[PDB]
């Protein structure tokens, strides 16, 4: 009477990215009394899809390919309907479900292909360097953003969170040694062997100084000879420090502490030259006589709190 299908419900399934499919799906209904099959509905790209007649059964093929990125959930829901010769005609409906499975054809992807960063030398160890963030296309959790695993090459002081891509710290760093750093990132799919895809990217790491070294004195302590009852402004010796750190925190300022009359420093320079206060060798005066051949000198930097050297250094002079 009513043509019936022999089941309550059919399926077929795909790849996406086929060229054709010549039968999804073969249906077939029955009148005890002729038939005809048609697509009546298409939950998506029912253009792609056609049913024929071929050796009684009603045969569903798909012409063009998918593409699984365009279709929610990885499932097309058709509707059959089969439909005798009568006047008026019968009919009877049925569901069809097209599973579509996912292909990796997409490659996790960077914002960019370089990153920079700057960060304080005395960074926590294990602090947060830098979020980064790969996009995989492919709609599936297989084959796409779920999927992504992070890794990181370069330096062994930096390691990556593998799943998130939040860069962290092995250690205390050092502008001082270490300057700067290019790491690489590679970005991975849950793609197979050779269907396996890969982003990259690098990340250029600048270390931003801290005053975080003390002045050293170099060659101390010093000895000179100098001659007995030389002129004023005679140039005497130079003291030296130094300051590995930069710009101001690096930069040395100089100066006698406590005070002595018979000898002046450039303060920038660290060059002693003699003072109108003349050098007598057979000098009546202890104390005067002392600080005539012994020069204490302290060194700072310019920092932020100014860091200075741990000892004072020492000019001995000897009298001629
Ligand atoms: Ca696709
Ligand atoms: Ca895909
Ligand atoms: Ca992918
Ligand atoms: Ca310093
Ligand atoms: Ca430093
Ligand atoms: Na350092």
């Amino acid at each position: 009477n009513v043509p019936t299908f022999q089941k309550d419900a059919y399926v077929g399934a795909l790849r996406e990215n086929e060229p054709s499919v010549t039968q999804l799906v073969r249906l077939r209904a029955t009148d005890e009394d002729q038939i005809t099959y048609s697509i009546v509905s298409a939950s998506a790209f029912g253009s792609y899809f056609d049913i024929s007649l071929y050796e009684g059964y009603g045969v569903i093929s798909v012409s063009r390919p998918l593409d699984y990125e365009q279709i929610s959930n990885g499932l097309i829901y058709l509707t059959v309907m089969a439909m005798d010769a009568g006047n008026p005609p019968l009919n009877s409906t049925v569901p069809v479900t097209i599973e579509v499975f996912d292909e990796n054809d997409n490659p996790p992807t960077f914002s960019k292909p370089a990153y920079f960063v700057s960060v304080v030398e005395n960074i926590m160890a294990g602090a947060t360097v830098l979020f980064l963030n790969a996009t995989d296309l492919d709609r599936s959790r297989e084959y796409g953003q779920e999927s992504i695993i992070y890794s990181l090459e370069g330096s062994t002081q930096f390691r990556i969170n593998a799943r998130s891509g939040e860069i962290t710290t092995t250690s205390l760093l050092d502008r001082e040694t270490k300057s700067e750093y290019i790491l690489i990132v590679r970005a991975v799919d849950g793609g197979v062997g050779h269907n396996q895809k890969t982003g990259i990217a690098t990340v250029n790491i600048t270390l931003l100084d801290i005053n975080d070294n003390h002045p050293t004195w170099k060659d101390a302590p010093y000895y000179i000879n100098l001659v007995e009852m030389t002129p004023p402004d005679s140039d005497v010796t130079t003291v030296v420090a130094v300051d590995p750190d930069l710009g101001e925190n690096g930069t040395l300022v100089y100066s006698i502490q406590p005070p002595n009359k018979f000898y002046s420093l450039n303060s920038t320079t660290g060059k002693i030259r003699t003072t109108h206060a003349m050098l007598d060798r057979e000098n009546p005066d202890p104390h005067e006589a002392e600080l005539m051949r012994k020069i204490v000198v302290s060194v700072t930097d310019c920092g932020r709190p100014p860091l200075k050297a741990t000892s004072s250094a020492t000019v001995f002079v000897n009298l001629l």
